[PDB]
Order: C-alpha cells, then structure tokens, then sequence
C-alpha cells in the first residue's frame, strides 16, 4: 500500500521533485544567510572619492534601492521554486490523499497482496483461500463500477504537464531579467543628497547559474510526463485482455476486466507481470469449483459419512445427501452401502470412481441435474437395480438412464405431460420389474409398451389427470400387479379386463359408486387384491360374490349402509376393510368367511354384533372404529388368535373378564377407552399389561 | 538484507562517496562563513597611504572584484563537489531503487536466507523444507526470464567510470586556475575614484590543498571502477556452472543457471561463496526426492500400515496402497504380509529392500507405473507366485515382468488388441499354472502357448469381443480348465474339442443357442463341470446323456422352456441350476439323479412338485425361488441333509411342520415369507430358529 504503487517514471519524477526541494531549500537558506545588497551614489593621479555619509544612511539606501530596482523574481526565486516543488509533490500524492480513491486503492492492494500470498494459487497452478475468493468477487463487483480513479489520475498527469509548460515558459524569460549589477534612479536626493545609485547583491550571479541548472531539472521532469502521456494515449487502458494466461493455463474464463481494473492490471504489470499472473486465477470460477471440491473432501470424512449412513425405506444401507456442491471423494471409499440418495445437488458428474462402489443396487435423485462418466455408465447398467428420481422440469432428467438394463425397480416423481408425456423409449430396461410414476399424465405412453414384455409391477398415481387413452394399458398383459390412485375414472374402464395375469387391483381416489363391470372380472379369476380407496360406492354389486380368488378386499371411504349378505360367497377372503362407510348392521352369514383374518369398519354407524362374527376365529385384527356397540359377547374367548382389536369409540361400559382368554391380545393390541379397561378385573389386566 | 548485496568494491565506493559529501559540506560551510576576498586600489622615508574610503566602498569593491577577476571555478568548486557527490550516490543507489529489479532482488534475498537457514541442507550434505522446495522452483522458473540486472549494473559502472573520467579531465586543468593573489581593473572610477585593484581571498591556498586532497579520492574511485569493469569484462558472468558442488557432493543435477541467475550467484560468491553453496542444494531434484521420501516416512509408520493390513481375495496378508507417490520405508520393515496391492502410484522404483520381505507370494498394480531394482527383480523372480496387473494404456505395464519365472497366478486388467493382442513372449515364466485376462481381444496371442507347456488353468474374459481365431488355444496341452466368459461366441468353437484335458468349462454371456456339438464334446470324457450362463439355448439335445462325468449344470438366464427327460440319464450330477428359465413343471425323472446336492430354479414357472424330488436325499441345498408353486409336500421330511431352502415368491399359505424333520435346514436355510413361517408350530419354529 506504500511501495508497489509506483511505476518507474513515477519514481523518477519523485526523485526529481526531491532534488527540486533540495534546490529550493538551499536557495532560501543562502538567501536568508547572505541576501545583502551594496549601494553607492552614482553621479559625480587619482585619489579617494569620499562620500561623507554615515553607516545608517547606507543601510537605508541599501534597503530602499533593494526594494526599488532589483526585480521581484530575483528576490523571490527560492520561495517560488520551493512552492512549485511542493505543488508537484501534493499534486502527485493527492492520488492517495483523497479518501474516496484511497479506500478503493487500499482495498485493492490488500486483496492483491493476500491473493499473491496464497500458496493455494501455486497448488492450483501446479483452503483458507476460499474465504479470499468471496472478497475477490466482492471487490470486483463493488469497484468495477468506478473508473473515476483512472480519470482523476489522468487529470493529475495533465495538470503536471501544463504546470511544467507554464514554469518553463515564464522562467525562460525571467532568468535573463536578474543581473549582478543594477542601477537605481530613485528620488531619495534632497533627503540624502543623492539621486542615482549603483548597486549589486551577492546572490545574483549564483542564482543565475543556479537557476540555469534548475531549468534543466524541470525539462527532464517534463519529458517524463510526455512519456506517461504517450503511455496514456497509446494503450486504451479502459480495457485489458489477458489472452496469454487463458492461452497458457487453458482456462477460458477470466475473459477481461473493467476500465479501472485494466488500469490497475497494467500498472502492476509495469511493476511486475508475475503479480498479474498470480492475481489472475482467483478470478477463475473453475479454481473456486476445485477449491470447493477440496474443502468438502477435507470436511467429508468417511467416518462422517458413516455417521450419516442409515437404512433406506427398502431395507438397504443408504447415505443421505441433502445439500452438496459435488461428490466428496471419501464417499467412494465406502462401498458397502447398498443404497444412496442425493437431493438438490445440481451440476454434478459421476466419475469412473463409482467402479469402487460395487456393492450398490439402489440410487435416488431428488432434483439433481447430474451426468455421468462412460465407465460410470457401464457400472450403472451392470450394477444398479433400483432407481428413484424426483425431478421437476426434466432438467434433472438424464437421457442415459434409458440405457440402463439391470434396473428392476424404478420410481418417477415429477410431472411429464404438463398433455402427452415426453417420455423417451423404455427399450434397454431389459431387467425392469417395478415401475413407479407420480406425474400428471393423461395418456399411457408408448414407451411403456417398450418394456412390458418382462415388467411385473407398475405404479401410477396421477394428481387427477384422468387416463383418457387406454390402448397401451390393454397391452400390459405380462404385467401382474396394478394399483390406481386418484386416476379419476369414476367407473371401471374396459382396459381393466384387458389384463388377465393381474392379481392385485386398486382404484384409489377414483370416486367409484357403481362398479358393476364385475361381469368381466368373471373373466379375471386371478384377482387376489381389490382396493377401492376414496370411492363413492353406496351400491354394492352382487356379481362380486361370483369371484373365488378374492383374498383381501378394500372399500375404504365409501357410502353403502347395508351390505348384502350374499357377498359372503367369496369365502377365500382374509383381509376385509369397509371402513368410512355408512354401514349399520352385520348379517349373520358373515360367519361363513372363516378365512377372514382382518376386519376394519371404522367411521361407520355399525350397531349390531352377531356372535357369528366370532365364528371366523382366524380374525386377528378387528377394527370397528368409533361406533355405538354396547355389549362384549363371551365368544371373544372364541378368538384365541385375536392379535389386534380396535373398539375405540363404542358403548362398552364394564368390560367382562373374557379378554383373559385372549392371550394373543395384550395392552398394545387393545384399542378401547381407559375407563373401559378400568372395569376389567385384576387377572385380565395383569395378563394383558405384563406376563403376570 | 542489504549487507550481502555489496561486494568490497561497492562498499569502498560508498565510503568514498561519503567522504566526498563530507568534503563538500566542509567546503560550502567554510565558503559561507570565512570566504571573503579583501581588495585594495592598486595604482597609487615611507609613510602611510590613507585612501580615505569608508567601510562601505570597501565592501562594494570587495564584492565587485570577488565576482569579476576571481575565477568562476574557484567560487563554484564546493557546489561542483556537492553535485558530483550526489550524482554518484543517486547512481549507486539506483540499482536497488528501481522497483522492477528490486522486487526480484528481495525475493532472491528471502529465498537465499531461507535456504541457507535450512539444516536439512547440512543433513543431506552430511521436514517442512519440502514446502521450501516449491518456493525454490517457482523462484527459479520466474527469475530465469531476466538478464536486466546484469545490463543495469554494467550501465551503472559505465556511468560511474565516465563521470570519473570527466572529473579528472577538467579538474586537472582547472585546479591551477585558482590563485592566492589576483589583479582586477574594473571601471569603478567615478564610483570610488579607482580603476585598478589588488585582491586575495583567504581560502585560496586552502582550496588548492583541499582540491588536491579531493582529487586524490577521486582517483582511487576510478581505479575501483576499473577493477569491477575488468572483473565485469574478464569472466563472462552471463553463464555460471557449479562444477565443484557437482563434483564435491557427487550429484550430477543442478547443471547450470540462467544469465541473471549466473550474475546473482557470482555476486553472492564475491560476498560469500558458502551462501550460494548452501543455496545450491535446494536446486537438486534428487535432494527434493530424498526429502519427500523422508517426510513421507515421517508420516508413514509400521503401525499405520498394519492397521491397513488385511486379507485379500486369495486369503493373504495384504497391504492396500491407494494414493501414494513413493514407497514408504516402513513398508520394508513389515515382512509378515503375504500379498501387496498398489493403486494409482506412478514414478516409483522398488528397491532391493524387498529382500528383507521374503514372505511374499502375491502382488498387485492398479494403475501404477513401477520400475524395479535388479536385486529386487531377482528376488521377485525367485519369490513371487501371484500377481495382479491393472493398466489403462500399457504405459503402466513394465515388460520386465515377462522375465519372471516362479510365478503361479497372473491377472491382467486392460485392453490388449488396441488388432493384435499386445503380448510379449511368455516363455520366461517357468511356473505359471493359472492365468486370468480382462481385455477386449478377439484372438489368442501366440506367446501363451509358450507357457501352455506347463499352464494348468486359462481364463479369458473379454468385454464382448468375439474370439474369432482359436488356433493357438488348441495347442494348450497342459490346459485343464478353460473359461470363455462374455466372448460373444454364439456357437461352440471347435478348439474346445482340441483340449483333451478339459475338466471345467464356462460359456457365460456368449448367448449360444445351438449346442448340438455335444457329440464332439463326447470326445472329452473328463467334462466334470459345464457352465451355460446367459446363453440362448432354448432346448437340450439328447447327446448330453452320453457324458457321464458331468457333475454341475448351469442354465442361469437361458431360454430353456421345456426340459427333456434324457437329461436325467446322468446320475453323477450334484449341482443343477436351471434358474431364470422358462420351465413350467418338472418330470419325475429328477428322482433318479440321487447324487444331486444343489438345485436352483429361481425365476422359473414351476407350479407343482414331482414327489420324486423328495427321493434324492443328497440335495443339501434347494433354491426353488420365486415361481408359481402353491403347496409344500410333507415328503420334504425325507431329505434330512437339506440345509437350505429358497421357496420365497410362491403361492404357499401354510408350511407343514415336516420341515422340522430336516435338522440341517433351519431358519437360516428357510427362505420363506414371515406369514408363511408363522404357519409353523411354536415347537418347530423355535427348533429351527434357535435352541428353543
């Protein structure tokens, strides 16, 4: 901030100014020492020329004639040179004495010094520099808006030039004016009796010679200004192009700088090019990317990663990654985890280092625009078996995943149709077995036809975008598991029966009130599972009783109030859930479904419990829900296998000790009011809460 | 920081300049104080000669004849001294007062101080200085672009010489110009009534003496200059070579220097040779390597190595080396390890220190360009038995391995055809018995036949390149086990029938469909094992019944849909895997191959069991897999040897307790769904899972 700021010509001018200051102080010192004029009255074997005057009269004449005849330049030359030298020095150093410019220049000097002081600069050219990067960009944004410093420096140069010109111009004339002798014709006569006087003062001749050499100095000074002025109109210093660091280091960033930034770069280059070389990289963005990589690698230890390792949803060892700028290399040192999820980590590319991570089959990507390596791609196609993608606008969507073959589980989160899904061909997915979609697609894409030959499980849950077109749905014959959530069809589309190998069915949130297409379900006697979530059924078909293979039945959230007992002809069912309906009564013939093991009718107005319900002793989970049931029958002892019971919200007053016979049911599986449990005697409550 | 910069001649000149300044200020001070000329009017028993002129006219005459007749050199001599002295001072100091050169000089000073201060220099000539090596090399690369220092210093000496010469030139003439007495005839008559005057000034003779003494100093100054000038134009300092440190310390590095480097080093020697002596070492690359090795061994300790020591794939005590640039010596202090692996370690040469490590039979090189010591080479040839090589572009492949003799197992990782497999003569390997290749080669290279005279196992696993030519393969008389994995054969190559000693065969991922050459394979009566992984063979010709020696059958991911019964005409088989195929049911002939011990039909379409399956008790491990089975027969109690059972993915509802018959089978071997497992009784499940 005090030494590196000066180009060579500036140093030359500074030393010249010092020399001028020395000249001026020397002249002033000599003047105050011996500036004496001697005077005699002019008009008048040779002999004396006695003037019969006292000394004091001579002193008076000296003073008066000194004031009168001797030119003022001769008298004041030392002060003049001293002040003009001082004006040079002040005009030179106002470049830093001005606080507005001073702050900018000082902050630049500090940042550049810390920049070339960084050994990380050398390492990149071959840590804490990261903090210096933000200061670099802060300075570049804050100060590039300036260039006033350049203009006012130009002003300083111009004023130095013009002041040099004026000094030379007028001194060239005044130098001749001084003289050794002098002749003053002053009317002190008749008070001293003399009118004409010859005089001379000591310094005159010396000053002449002195001033002579002084002029030379000034000339030299002016020359330097010209050079600088040439340098000021020969470089167009409002812009600098590196064009060699970008050439040599090959980094195509660091294109250019602003005007004052070009100014400071050229100045420091005049001082030394190497500082410009060192200062250039901190502006490179790739350098900061590599530094971020280094910092995360230092911070992310394999121990730290193993701290965050947990189990995924699908029983695998997985590493959470919620916010990163890239891939820590230490991650590749942990190959044992079978799953991996990365969330909101943009602009990433997986190297061949994934080849280390062989013991992996599951990968997850929540809004991460990530690409691959070729060896990484081969490793994926040969090793990855499960993939989850939460994309938003297909910006995260990579094409190369369509080349994957060994994948068998796939989950899609992110709207596609937004109204035809812009889905690429699902050809290479040769080992695919599970497909999941969470989008707003209106028609089944063609690309699914590309994989259905071996697919087994699929999952579509649109946000209400009704699947208007069903052609490819009729092709999904090899498909074996199907569930529809909020597909908004309101009925059973004919394509449903197009698939025979299906065993599990759902029409969740599809508002089903009359589902009497059961006739073509008599074409599908393999339907083991039938879900009807969030539907509209107050009207149960009879034809369902013709189906034999039914094992688990769902009719959650519907509006039927009386269930026709002939529906009990599907005697193979085990899991039954008519919850959130308007049912009120239970027919006795409900005893004929001995295979039933699960029962749940929550949020319904069921009122009667026929002991025949106890007859299906396989029932282990009975969930009446909030109801109006008042009596607990003894035949609950018939349910020695009852593992769960949900009676919350009923009219049981005192619970008989019958629950003592129910070993399989304990305090956990019991859902009743605590007052109800209070009426239970000691033995039942003891065998229930503990082993007694 | 500045003393070292000054050889004797420059110090002497500085002293002389200081003496010049003292003389000059002496002269100016006395000129101001005492230097007054006295004057009298010249032309006029003896008596007094009263001139009746008061003090005033005497002062005036004094000044006038001071200026007029007294010579100008006499008056200006002290100021001449001052100007010349200050010019010498300025010129001498300008060498370090020019910023561009001075920055390099300061960086030179810093690096010289740090390098001389390093005690590791003494240690080498007898830690963190490795951080000084990069500073040394950056200094050398930067300052090898100068030579301005030499020219600048030469110009300074030249200007000093010319100033000396001109000083002598005119002072010799003008010294005698001064005179004690002086005469002046000035038209001051009618001013003081006199024209002719005699005068003299006190300092006159003094100046003479003074001048002489001053000139004396000047003279020697020039001599000093001449010395340097001769010393500057008699050695050609533009190039320096040590030629002593290279000879004394016996290191052929540190060859030469740049021109300005030469000049700097010459100046240092003139000041002090041993400073440059101690600087010389940080310039050695050998010394840099030695200090890097020393600090690496400071970081590397045998305990750290033994922490990493583990067991390899071939159950050997092995040291994983993942990121290194050299060979830690503590490694050579650990001999108990039986294997060694090195990954990504370039530019390393193994010393004879492995002679300390006799207990080695396995070695590995994962992308490591490695050279040897001759004694190390002999130790390897006599000691190594196993080696794994991972290479990318063969640059890491050191051919001296082809000379090894006693190795038993070798592994190759990388392409070779690049389309002749890049192989050298495999004749020097006198003990190879097992070979493994991972490449993209289409033809068997000749040189393998050179080791086929004693090679016992050959394993080639290309990445899909078709094994087009097999002429050399047929010559492998000693070959016993052949593997052709992923060779894209699509048909049986004839060369296999040319290998009589064949016992174990693999055809993984060759996608064969027609295998009617079994009769040709009938020539090989020793076909112990045959693999058909991932082939396209829809069905099996009956000819395979004629190979009794068949013991293991693999049909993973093949196109078989119906299995002919004649396969069960070879009861010598123990291993039988036809999983991932299209079989719907099993003929009861599976009951006649009693020797079967392993069975796997996962991902097939079996739906019922020929109870003759319960007749072959030797089947210890059963893998039904995810197929369409629905019931499990109690006859499973026959095969008590059965220890593993994989039925998951079937349509079972209740598991019979007869699985508790097979004590070998337990919950570990029992691959069942938890709901299916619950169907077992409490006693049976407790016996399976634990000791109940």
């Amino acid at each position: 901030a005090f030494r590196v700021l000066k180009p060579w010509w500036d140093v030359f001018t500074d030393y010249l100014s010092v020399a001028m200051l020395m000249i001026g102080v020397f002249g002033c010192t000599l003047q105050v020492m011996q500036d004496k004029i001697i005077c005699l009255p002019k008009r008048v074997e040779m002999k004396g020329l006695k003037t019969d005057l006292d000394l004091q009269q001579y002193s008076f004449i000296n003073q008066m004639c000194y004031e009168r005849a001797l030119h003022w330049y001769a008298k004041y030359f030392p002060y003049l040179v001293l002040i003009h030298t001082l004006v040079f020095m002040l005009c030179s150093n106002f470049w830093f004495k001005f606080p507005g410019s001073s702050s900018k220049i000082e902050h630049f000097i500090s940042i550049l010094g810390k920049c070339f002081d960084s050994p990380w600069t050398t390492r990149a050219l071959s840590e804490q520099a990261k903090a210096l990067f933000e200061k670099v960009k802060k300075f570049r944004l804050h100060v590039e808006e300036g260039d006033i410093l350049y203009a006012m420096y130009v002003r300083q140069t111009v004023l130095k030039v013009i002041k040099f010109l004026i000094i030379i111009a007028y001194n060239s004339a005044l130098v001749s004016k001084v003289q050794f002798t002098v002749d003053c014709n002053v009317d002190i006569q008749d008070m001293t009796g003399y009118k004409n006087f010859s005089c001379n003062h000591t310094m005159a001749h010396l000053f002449s010679k002195l001033s002579f050499c002084y002029l030379c100095f000034v000339s030299i000074y002016g020359l330097t200004c010209l050079y600088t002025l040439y340098w000021l109109f020969y470089r167009s210093l409002r812009e600098y192009s590196f064009e060699y660091v970008r050439q040599e280091t090959g980094i195509d960033d660091i294109p250019d700088v602003k005007n004052d930034f070009a100014f400071m770069l050229h100045m420091i280059d005049q001082y030394d090019p190497l500082y410009s070389k060192r200062f250039a990289l901190f502006l490179s963005e790739v350098s900061e990317n590599k530094l971020k990589q280094l910092n995360l690698n230092n911070e992310w230890t394999p121990d730290k990663l193993r701290q965050k390792l947990q189990t995924n949803a699908h029983n695998r060892l997985e590493l959470p990654l919620i916010m990163l700028s890239g891939l820590p290399d230490t991650v590749f040192e942990i190959t044992e985890l079978q799953s991996l999820k990365l969330e909101i980590i943009k602009n990433v590319m997986i190297p061949a280092t994934i080849a280390q991570l062989d013991n992996l089959q599951e990968l997850s990507l929540h809004q991460c625009s990530v690409k691959i390596h070729s060896a990484a791609l081969s490793f994926l196609k040969e090793n990855l078996k499960v993939l989850s993608v939460k994309f938003d606008d297909m910006r995260e969507l990579p094409p190369w995943m369509y080349g994957l073959r060994n994948l068998e589980e796939l989950y899609l989160v992110g709207s596609l149709s937004h109204r035809n899904v812009t889905l690429e061909s699902l050809r290479d997915l040769k080992s695919l077995k599970i497909l999941s979609i969470k989008s707003n697609v209106s028609k089944i894409p063609q690309a699914v036809v590309d994989v259905s030959s071996h697919l087994q499980k699929m999952c579509i849950h649109n946000d209400g975008t009704k699947l208007v077109m069903l052609n490819n749905l009729k092709k999904m014959t090899n498909l074996t598991e199907l569930e529809l959530v909020h597909c908004d069809l309101e009925r059973i589309p004919h394509a449903v029966f197009s698939l025979l190998s299906l065993q599990e069915l759902d029409l969740k949130e599809n508002n089903l009130k009359s589902i009497e297409e059961i006739v073509s379900f008599q074409h599908l006697r393999k339907l083991t599972v039938l879900k009807l979530w969030h539907n509209s059924i107050t009207y149960i078909p009879e034809h369902i009783k013709k189906l034999t293979s039914l094992e688990r039945l769902s009719f959650s959230h519907n509006k039927i109030e009386v269930l026709p007992s002939h529906l009990f002809l599907c005697n193979k069912i085990r899991y039954l859930d008519l919850s959130y309906n308007d049912i009120r009564f239970i027919p006795p013939e409900i005893g004929v479904l001995q295979s039933l093991q699960y029962f749940s009718i929550t949020c319904n107005k069921v009122e009667s419990l026929p002991d025949e319900l106890y007859f299906c002793k396989k029932l282990k989970t009975l969930k009446i829900g909030k109801n109006s049931l008042s009596v607990l029958s003894p035949k609950i002892g018939n349910l020695l296998f009852l593992s769960y019971l949900d009676v919350k919200g009923n009219h049981f007053e005192i619970l008989p000790p019958e629950l003592g016979d129910c070993r399989a049911l304990k305090r956990a599986g019991l859902v009743v009011e605590d007052a109800l449990f209070e009426t239970l005697p000691s033995d039942v409550r003891e065998q229930m809460k503990a082993d007694a």
